[PDB]
């Protein structure tokens, strides 16, 4: 049984989580997932977010007094915040898994050119904070790497259920003129396992010679 | 001027990125992005959109039949299809900047196990297929991985989503001093020169603690 909180200023981005597996997940009760408008805890009539940066730059920089009162409502120091970024750890699926056993995680996303740091500084002398990358490279927000975070973790919460998947197929065994393999018609389980284990181990060569401890 | 179509199972996924786009872009003819319901293919009273692996197995394959008639509808000869994989080649910012001055991207949107491999090998015979991953996770279907895909492409389209090595270091706005914590000094000295050397240094040692890899 987990919660998961998002608080961000774009509230309908985040609607795509009653899809598929999330929607599943949300409606067999395994998780309850909140999105909160970050705009609801600001005091100025204009309900301002963002600030120019100090030390100069181009954009804004998101407002610590805005976030500080948002988090203050939603965490508890049993909270898991995650704070999506360029500049954060890579999110891996050995993070999912980690993530997959957690009671309570808030999703922090930001706008423009990013949150104050003093935010997560704060933070993490109340509660475990993670700066997370999803991948190299830019997004506008952090909304996108919410949903890519919140799906790769809950298909793995106990309620549902290296190297490279080689090619799959299935009927008819031959479709514009182009065949499966043979050995996956055999019906032969050691033969089968054996070409599926070298089709990983080419695609693997091939793509991602990184896995295997190769040059990219 | 850039037209996505991503097919999909889920098409209520894709609704908000749509509704992300600036009027001014899309009346400006620079962008449209259009989704379609994988199912309008299928054969079936069913439906059907997957079937067992050959060879045995877990899990479900996508079908040739429906992907090949809703790819041979929807691609031309122009077309850049792009299927998310967790089996895919690394999706970079340069992967990014590459796809960003293409006409027509197609975005096939798939379960993890995979849409039947001879799908994109046909289509390869007769237009450009790049097969994509988004990261070192696993996904349960590739409409998320869709999302960050046309984000990350259409923030580098020229005035299309609104917006205008090392990593960045820590950012600070107003006020000062905030629960016990104040601004870099540095920040606030009105030394540009200095202020670059110390960001240079910030961006230095946070690469080391986070991203050693870039070295
Ligand atoms: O994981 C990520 N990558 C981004 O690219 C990103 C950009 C802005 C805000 C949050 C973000 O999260
Ligand atoms: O980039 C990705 N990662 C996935 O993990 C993924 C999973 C299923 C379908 C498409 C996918 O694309």
């Amino acid at each position: 049984s987990m919660k998961i909180d998002v608080v961000t200023i774009f509230p309908e981005y985040l609607q795509p989580v009653r899809q598929s597996l999330p929607g599943k997940a949300i409606d067999a009760g395994l998780v309850d997932v909140a999105v909160h408008d970050l705009r609801r805890w600001t005091h100025d009539v204009h309900k301002s977010v963002d600030d120019s940066p100090y030390g100069g730059g181009p954009g804004m920089v998101m407002k610590p007094t805005v976030w500080g009162d948002a988090l203050d409502e939603i965490c508890t120091s049993e909270t898991l915040l995650v704070v999506p970024t360029p500049a954060g750890y890579p999110f891996t699926q050995e993070t999912a898994w980690q993530w997959s056993t957690e009671d309570h995680l808030v999703i922090a996303c930001g706008r423009y050119e990013g949150i104050d740091q003093r935010v997560a500084d704060d933070a993490a002398t109340r509660m475990r904070v993670r700066e997370v990358s999803i991948g190299d490279y830019v997004l506008n927000g952090g909304e996108a790497a919410a949903l890519v975070i919140i799906e790769a973790v809950l298909r793995l919460v106990p309620g549902v259920l290296s190297l490279l998947e080689g090619p799959s197929y299935t009927r008819p065994p031959s479709w514009r003129g182009m065949d499966v393999p043979p050995v996956l018609l055999s019906g032969d389980h050691a033969k089968i396992a054996a070409w599926r284990a070298e089709q990983s181990r080419q695609r693997t060569i091939e793509r991602r010679p990184d896995l295997l401890g190769f040059d990219s």
